[PDB]
């Protein structure tokens, strides 16, 4: 059992509370600091600050419980990146109502899939998302509400998140008085993720996260005046759990609802950005490109995925094209919320390394036919287990034991192995 990799202590200890109310006590700090950004819109160039951030979750928050939703019920967000989007998570975390990242390029049969497992009372969704959402709902009487994000006023006789929250909220409610509700983190639905399954996450799963986002080894400091640029989308485990943590650091997300290559480059180097995060096949890309010498990147330390693994090779080829030692590589899966295992902050001698164990997880390496738990070099199938894996499937029991075992092991599918360092690597 000196075979099973653990994670080390939190450099901070685990915060009590719920998600919501991690989230809001953060936000709230950095709310008052005037001209605070939050979110960028690398497009349209429009800053938002925390101080409006948590202003519209916390009417949010209170607008929904009046409508009459709580933890019993479920809303989904179905929109591309925005400045928008995250209002509706906050203000759900804070009253223990699930939340439904619902991919917006679905299709319609598969977006009714995603919304029958669900089941949303009410959908937030963007205007480029309502034509399917309304065809949808047309199947999904559970479906009783409609809001639009990225609208000041009510478009195609649905309302704005203004107008929703005017229907509902007290005259002179105080967003610097509003208090989050309190419930049993361990078993409160804090977000239903796809993967064609749902995956049911925690608040305790997302307070882990919120845990590893703020640790100096295993996540970024909080350190004023940081910028990040993200194109991961919102709905994918990878792009929700970085920005979610990221706005319990206090950081200014920069975001763009489409990929383009100019824009990307020339938002790094005017934005001042330190960390970069692309999907993986945006990496292959990156290999290719030759216009980022053009450009004064200077200001960037870090290139990150969230945990999706990358090739080796790949990895390296990208982190020369942009003058780094290396990327910080991890690997996650959405049935473990983030990355369980990830690379110790400025520690680029190990390429290849999707990292180290991150704490509160246990990570071990077993034979494919037995069961039986291998040592160091020794490849195998890699098998996890920590307080940041799921609850289970929606809806589907079989699914679960099939993935997760008696002892709370999830065995991932991968074949990986580990080091005499406890740097694991995908094979």
């Amino acid at each position: 059992a000196k075979n099973i990799m653990h994670g080390p202590p939190p450099f901070y200890p685990l915060e009590d509370g719920t998600a919501g109310e991690q989230l809001h006590k953060a936000m709230k700090r950095y709310a008052q600091v005037p001209g605070t950004i939050a979110f960028t819109d690398a497009h349209a160039e429009v800053n938002i600050t925390y101080s409006e951030y948590f202003e519209m979750a916390c009417r949010l928050a209170e607008t929904m419980k009046r409508y009459g939703l709580g933890l019993q019920h479920h809303i989904a967000v179905c929109s591309e990146n925005s400045l928008q989007f995250f209002m509706p998570v906050c203000g759900a975390l804070f009253i223990g109502v699930g939340v439904a990242p619902t991919n917006d390029i679905y299709n319609e049969r598969e977006l009714y899939n995603s919304l029958s497992i669900s089941q949303p009372t009410i959908v937030f969704c963007s205007k480029r998302a309502l034509q399917k959402i309304l065809g949808v709902q047309k199947k999904l009487p559970i479906i009783q509400k409609i809001v639009i994000l990225d609208s000041r006023e009510d478009y195609m006789g649905k309302q704005s998140m203004y107008s929703f929250i005017e229907s509902h909220l007290p005259a002179g409610f105080n967003e610097y008085d509003y208090i989050p509700d309190s419930f049993d983190r361990e078993t409160a639905t804090a977000l239903i993720m796809n993967s064609p399954k749902g995956v049911e996450l925690t608040h305790k799963n997302i307070c882990v996260r919120f845990s590893h986002c703020r640790d100096p080894v295993f996540g970024n400091q909080i350190i004023p005046d940081t910028a990040i640029l993200t194109v991961i989308p919102f709905h994918h485990g990878f792009g929700m759990f970085t920005t979610l943590g990221y706005l319990t650091c206090g950081f200014r997300i920069v975001l763009m609802y489409r990929f383009e290559e100019e824009l990307f480059l020339r938002s790094l180097q005017d934005y001042k950005i330190q960390s970069a995060l692309l999907v993986p096949t945006l990496f292959s890309f990156f290999a290719k490109s030759t216009l980022v010498d053009k450009y004064d990147l200077s200001n960037l330390h870090e290139i990150a995925s969230g945990g999706a693994p990358l090739a080796k090779e790949v990895g390296e080829a990208v982190a020369k094209r942009f003058k780094l030692p290396g990327i910080r590589q991890g690997y996650g899966l959405t049935e473990t919320t983030s990355a369980i295992i990830i690379t110790p902050r400025g520690r680029d001698d190990k390429p290849g390394a999707c990292g180290k164990v991150v704490p509160f997880f246990s990570a071990k390496i077993v034979d494919l036919d037995t069961g039986k738990t291998l040592g160091v070099n020794q490849r195998g199938e890699l098998c996890v287990k920590g307080p940041m894996i799921m609850k289970g499937y929606v809806n589907n029991p079989e699914a679960t034991s099939a993935l997760i075992d008696k002892d709370g092991w999830l065995h991932s599918g991968d074949i990986a192995y580990y080091d005499k360092d406890g740097y694991f690597f995908i094979v």
